[PDB]
């Protein structure tokens, strides 16, 4: 249903603070989940004649996932020495992305953009990508789906670089 990177994003965004450093993210149960199932498959995909220890194969997979975050601008490293990640960037796109949905389903919009330059601009985080911001408003629209039933009935999110396209389709109770 959603990928390792995500289900890492999601736990980031649950987490009651604004920061948090690499080595008190990695001791989190639900990472270690996450970290050590992505390892099983760094440990599978190792060349013939590679073979590094599970440990470091999870070290790796934790690195990966991290790396993977920053690279779409969805968290960034605000302290390089202490290792410390900001987490504010993800939680700002969430409060965005959930106002966004939120305002089109009151207008009864079925098909509206959403310019990357804009989501840029508004949450001041330049390093966001396209991909990030999809990944975003999924999960938003996955849990708006569950929440109202009754007015969202399907959505889908089509690509237009310079931003996304989001299509809602409304239930019969909300007309």
């Amino acid at each position: 249903r959603t990928s390792a990177k995500s289900n890492l994003m999601l736990i980031l965004l649950g987490l009651q603070m604004k920061e948090i450093s690499n080595s008190d993210l990695y001791k989190l149960k639900e990472v270690r989940s996450v970290v050590t199932s992505l390892a099983s498959f760094l440990f599978q995909q190792q060349n013939v004649g590679v073979m590094k220890s599970f440990d470091s194969l999870e070290k790796e997979a934790f690195r990966d996932l991290v790396n993977r975050l920053v690279s779409q601008g969805l968290i960034g490293l605000k302290d390089k020495t202490s290792e410390t990640f900001d987490l504010l960037p993800l939680k700002n796109l969430f409060e965005y992305a959930e106002k966004r949905i939120s305002v089109l389903m009151k207008l009864q919009c079925y098909t509206g953009t959403v310019q990357l330059s804009h989501v840029q601009e508004k949450l001041h985080l330049p390093y966001i990508t396209t991909n990030g911001i999809v990944d975003v408003f999924k999960e938003c629209l996955k849990r708006t789906k569950k929440q109202y039933p009754e007015v969202l009935k399907n959505w889908w999110i089509d690509l237009d670089n310079s931003g996304i396209l989001l299509h809602l389709e409304y239930a019969a109770a909300y007309s």
